[PDB]
């Protein structure tokens, strides 16, 4: 479980949202693309994995999870790339509310930056820091220190 | 300490390798940018304090440092901006060593990517996976789960 992430892609001002969520805390980092393609999913999974120790990245759907350009990513990366069925129901759920949740957000911040990239990373500030007590932030290094130990 | 934060910028290929420094674990984040601006510089740092709880950024120059658009992120991102004079100087030592490190390490992962930023994204994996022993990614962890507690 310290080691879980999640990959979800949104859509907004015919832009792509994509969202990779550590499943245990819901930290989240996020960015704006012009389009899904293998390519910016690859780039994103190398970013993250240098930045958190991800073992497994749960794909936000099967184009991602054939691609080879994110197979050799997650392979680079050492990470474990592994379908995204919501065998349970609450995965999809979860995800539902989390996307609503970072719109709204980025709706509230909208009017504070000219592109949607910039109220993307402060949507993504404000979700992290949020205290639900505490944040999903906290929660993640409190997870994988413990995890360390 | 564990909210002090350090940039950094370096050159290669005609282009910035913009940096922060995790002062008291040499954990990094790095970008390739076209130019430093005080916009890139802003929209970075904006980046850097929605993942880690940055609380202070020793700016890399006197531009950085004086620009309106980053003090507007270190507001927003609720980051103190300080200046970066070496008052110790094993700092210089420090970063300069750093700079040569990770160039060596683009080098050679420089032929696995076409363009820059990716090789750069590996270097950054490189650094803070490498055990030097616990490695700089553990110690930002253990560092920050053990100021939350
Ligand atoms: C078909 C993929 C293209 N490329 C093939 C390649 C080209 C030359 C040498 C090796 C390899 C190779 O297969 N290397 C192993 C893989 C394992 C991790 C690298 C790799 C790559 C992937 C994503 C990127 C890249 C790049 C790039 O070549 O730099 O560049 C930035 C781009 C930014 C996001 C966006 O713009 O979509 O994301
Ligand atoms: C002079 C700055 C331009 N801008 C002024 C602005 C424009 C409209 C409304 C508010 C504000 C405003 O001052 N907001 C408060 C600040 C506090 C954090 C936002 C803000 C901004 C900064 C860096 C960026 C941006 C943007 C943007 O407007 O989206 O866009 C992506 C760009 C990417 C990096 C690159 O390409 O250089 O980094
Ligand atoms: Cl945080
Ligand atoms: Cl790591």
């Amino acid at each position: 479980s310290p080691g879980i992430w999640q990959l979800d892609c949104t859509h907004l001002e015919g832009k792509v949202i994509l969202v990779a969520v550590h499943v245990a805390s819901g930290y989240i980092e996020a960015e704006v693309i012009p389009a899904e393609t293998g390519q910016e999913t690859a780039y994103f999974l190398l970013k993250l994995a240098g930045r958190w120790p991800v073992k497994t990245v749960h794909t936000d759907n099967g184009s991602n999870f054939t691609s080879t350009t994110v197979k050799a990513a997650c392979w680079w990366a050492g990470i474990k790339q592994e379908d995204g069925i919501p065998y349970n129901p609450q995965s999809q759920g979860v995800i539902e509310s989390m996307n609503k949740e970072l719109k709204k957000i980025i709706g509230q911040v909208r009017d504070q930056a000219e592109h949607l990239k910039t109220a993307v990373q402060m949507a993504v500030f404000i979700h992290n820091h949020k205290r639900k007590g505490y944040s999903a932030g906290e929660r993640i290094v409190d997870i994988i220190a413990t995890d360390i130990q």
